[PDB]
């Protein structure tokens, strides 16, 4: 049913934020895998026809026998899908979602430090997310492959903290990678998704 | 109070199996900024002149203000701790437990399939173990830098499945890991554990 979708563009376009090697394992192997497992759990389910962001939203709904299967590699599938769409080569930092920052937290230097020491707060796995929370925006972080959808959360910008996102360029350096990660965030991909609630 | 334990062993020994880059970031950054947030956490307590071990076996009793940094960070220290000196660049396969495994899984390659199952479906950060309960060896793996020691179980062997553990040498290949960590296993430490209980 789910397919491993192209990236926008070349695994080296990120280039020096983020390495050429880690987006082509980082699509090609990690995200390739989440597809297989994901696939081989909803295969003769009424799941097999549902949209990934339906069957995130809707987790508590699934069957306890693949709830962990779906929760950990359809999280994985819709969280690396919203990741690449996010990130562009020539970022402006402007839009809708960038006024809103602006008006809320005073600047985007200050949404960007409040953003950073929560996404390296994230003890373990898992993601730092800018959410659409009844109207408010908000910073939250989810363990492994969590997403707040399930929890009636719209998210409108991501970030993986999991290792394997920059171990390879940053190692343990989680605060370089985020500091790199701000050059490279698509807003006009924000605003689609936050005009879209 | 906490230090950072010296290495047993250089850190280019456990080559081609576990990479030089990978053993001094994982000691001298991973596991030195385990100590710096435990000792922040202790610092003029009760718990600053007890052992790791102590700690992190009565955890379920430590104050909630530090219950969460002593987890991480105590869990941390003591992981790391164990895991350096259950490795060796001179591994050999025999004594008291390699024994017991081959009594009670039938063979050492079958307890080997087992654990290599285990720690590749523990999904996202965390430990593979063997512990004792009941008189008996088993396989247990846990989250983050939980030890099974909290829970009253007794370890005498441990893998680290964080990425930051294997992403420099073997990217996302878990298995390939887990084959080379085979030949690095200090039976001799194990027994030293085993047999204390
Ligand atoms: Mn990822
Ligand atoms: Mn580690």
């Amino acid at each position: 049913a789910f397919e491993l979708p192209k990236l926008p563009y070349a695994f080296d376009a990120l280039e020096p934020h983020f390495d050429k090697e880690t987006m082509e394992i980082h699509h090609d192997r990690h995200h390739n895998t989440y597809v297989t497992k994901l696939n081989a759990a909803v295969e003769g389910t009424d799941l097999e026809s549902k949209s990934i962001e339906e069957i995130v939203a809707n987790l508590d709904s699934v069957p306890a026998n693949i709830q962990t299967a779906v929760r950990n590699n359809g999280g994985g599938h819709l969280n690396h899908s919203l990741f690449w769409e996010l990130l562009s080569p020539n970022s402006e930092e402007k839009g809708t979602v960038v006024e809103k920052i602006k008006e809320q937290w005073g600047s985007l230097e200050e949404f960007k430090k409040e953003f950073a020491d929560k996404a390296a707060a994230r003890f373990g796995s898992g993601w730092a997310w800018l959410v659409v929370n009844n109207g408010q925006l908000e910073i939250v972080t989810t363990p492994n492959q969590d997403n707040p959808l399930t929890e009636g959360k719209t998210p409108i910008l991501l970030f993986d903290v999991w290792e394997h996102a920059y171990y390879l360029k940053y190692q343990n350096k989680r605060p370089d990678y985020i500091g790199a990660f701000w050059n490279v965030v698509n807003w006009e991909k924000v605003d689609e998704l936050y005009n879209a609630t």
